[PDB]
């Protein structure tokens, strides 16, 4: 007796490692032969079983079209945690290759639309990311976007709102703060914001008031809703609903006048 969540080990096929980590791998393949799937591994003796399923326990109770999506559960040492798969990889990746240079305003305002929408459904439900950033953005078909998260210790302090990096106060406010780098990120093609400046630097400054400026041919209407998102108080930040209707209607409501340039 256990979940409506497991399936039956059979069902499940392997077919391209996507990547590795100190406690386990994750591969996209087949489940039921039709649907394509990610697939995530626990090497065993390498961390707890329950550790694992702390993930899986919270993706159960989360379902919205841009939040990744539980798909199934092999709850059971080898354990597997199978989600949808997303063809075109991470935001991040997406915006510096290939594909990144033909992106203008219209489709990265979209994209930012989408994610907003992932994090309005998050907020709504009361729960925090923590490391929302283009890394953990996910990009399919059509340039469907969807908010993931791949995993004090480490710090991605340049994404992370200065209440969150130094006191660990982290909130859906200080996942907004985050959005506003983000934004950063779809507007220059995936760089890494702060060029040039180091963690330290980036705090010491932050600290003093110091925000980035309007990226190169981004409308200061845009640079603008950064700089809401990067409000010093947390409380002064918008909210994801705002952000998510402000984005949708932006072409219409905010730049009518908009013309496609070089980059952006
Ligand atoms: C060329 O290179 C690639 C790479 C990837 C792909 N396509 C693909 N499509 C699908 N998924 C993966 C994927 C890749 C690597 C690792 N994980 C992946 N997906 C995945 C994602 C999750 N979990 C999540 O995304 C997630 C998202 C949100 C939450 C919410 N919490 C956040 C934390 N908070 C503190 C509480 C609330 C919790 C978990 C669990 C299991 C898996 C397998 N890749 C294609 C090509």
């Amino acid at each position: 007796a256990k979940d409506a969540w497991e399936i039956p080990r059979e069902s499940l096929r392997l077919e391209v490692k996507l990547g590795q980590g100190c406690f386990g791998e994750v591969w996209m393949g087949t489940w039921n032969g039709t649907t394509r799937v990610a697939i995530k591994t626990l090497k065993p003796g390498t961390m707890s079983p329950e550790a694992f399923l702390q993930e899986a326990q919270v993706m159960k109770k989360l379902r919205h079209e841009k939040l990744v999506q539980l798909y199934a559960v092999v709850s059971e040492e080898p354990i597997y945690i199978v989600t949808e798969y997303m063809s075109k990889g991470s935001l991040l990746d997406f915006l510096k290759g290939e594909m990144g240079k033909y992106l203008r305003l219209p489709q990265l305002v979209d994209m930012a639309a989408q994610i907003a929408s992932g994090m309005a459904y998050v907020e709504r439900m009361n729960y925090v990311h923590r490391d929302l950033r283009a890394a953990n953005i996910l990009v399919g078909e059509n340039l469907v976007c969807k908010v993931a998260d791949f995993g004090g210790a480490k710090f991605p302090i340049k994404w992370t709102a200065p209440e969150a990096a130094l006191y660990g106060r982290f909130t859906i406010k200080s996942d907004v703060w985050s959005f506003g780098i983000l934004l950063t990120e779809l507007t220059t093609k995936g760089r890494v914001p702060y060029p040039g400046m180091v963690n330290r630097e980036v705090l010491d400054q932050v600290e003093r008031g110091y925000r980035m400026p309007c990226p190169p041919e981004c409308p200061e209407s845009l640079h603008d809703l950064m700089c809401q998102c990067w409000r010093k108080d947390p409380e002064e930040r918008p909210t994801f609903e705002y952000l998510q209707a402000f984005l949708e209607d932006y072409f219409t409501s905010t730049e009518p006048q908009y013309q496609p340039g070089e980059n952006l």
